[PDB]
């Protein structure tokens, strides 16, 4: 589990969100398996706006945060889950490190700021939904 609180912003897996994520939607996307719903109070994480290929994430199932080199978004094939079929996630980066399902939702961040979240995993590889290029987090 876990969310990015930018604004008033919640980011969340799409495959996680709450009926009162779902009752104050902003934007959902399941092609990138993220969902946005609004909040009353304002948040404290800041959005990297960047290209890099370098930071750290945190993983529940260690209790640790890890360096990490990873992909640039694009869109992979990602094996069927309980959340969702065998399908292209679009956004995706992918590092080698552990996740298991409740990872999802650990943040990423690079000297930035935040980058995006866990969203897939497997086989000694990690994979994050970006958020870098939503702009709109940002403001409004
Ligand atoms: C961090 O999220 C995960 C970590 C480990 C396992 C899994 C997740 C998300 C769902 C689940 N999953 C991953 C799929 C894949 N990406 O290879 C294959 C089958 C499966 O059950
Ligand atoms: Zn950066």
């Amino acid at each position: 589990s876990g969310a990015i609180y930018v604004g008033n912003y919640r980011v969340v897996n799409r495959h996680l969100a709450t009926h009162n994520d779902w009752a104050n939607l902003v934007w959902e996307d399941s092609s990138r398996d993220l969902l946005v719903s609004s909040t009353t109070a304002q948040g404290c994480d800041t959005i990297a706006r960047c290209d890099c290929q370098t930071g750290v994430y945190y993983c529940s199932s260690r209790r640790k945060h890890y360096p990490v080199s990873f992909s640039k978004p694009s869109l992979i094939f990602v094996e069927a889950s309980e959340y969702y079929p065998a399908r292209y996630q679009s956004h995706l980066m992918l590092a080698v490190g552990h996740s298991e399902p409740g990872d999802c939702g650990g943040i990423l961040r690079c000297q930035h700021g935040v980058v995006g979240i866990v969203s897939t995993g497997g086989n000694g590889l990690v994979g994050f939904a970006d958020v870098r290029d939503l702009l709109w987090l940002d403001e409004e």
